[PDB]
């Protein structure tokens, strides 16, 4: 499915995931499109921070989703 | 009547809905089309932030108008 991904700076990526991907595969995936390292990378969905050892189903994130991307 | 969101990344959601609908149907709403669980969405309207327990009536929303989604 595809998720859609906004920056601080107004841009917004699209990437291609299913729901047993991990947020840390997710973060590998915007790793290899920005090259942002993925330890300065923090990912937050409807308020809450997405952890590195869980999956994107754990956060019932449905296709067309929109995560927010935060860097630190 | 229509309104619209604004998201962190840029992005304009645009919505149907009724002055008599509630905040926390407004979240559920963005949350069948973005997938953002409503417990991490804030929504704010000429700068003041809106209750789950209010409605756009009570805020004076009208037609055309433009509401701006945070993510925590």
């Amino acid at each position: 499915m595809q998720i859609f991904v906004k920056t601080l700076t107004g841009k917004t990526i699209t990437l291609e995931v299913e729901p047993s991907d991990t947020i840390e595969n997710v973060k590998a995936k915007i790793q290899d499109k920005e090259g942002i390292p993925p330890d300065q990378q923090r990912l937050i969905f409807a308020g809450k921070q997405l952890e590195d050892g869980r999956t994107l189903s754990d956060y019932n994130i449905q296709k067309e989703s929109t995560l927010h991307l935060v860097l630190r």
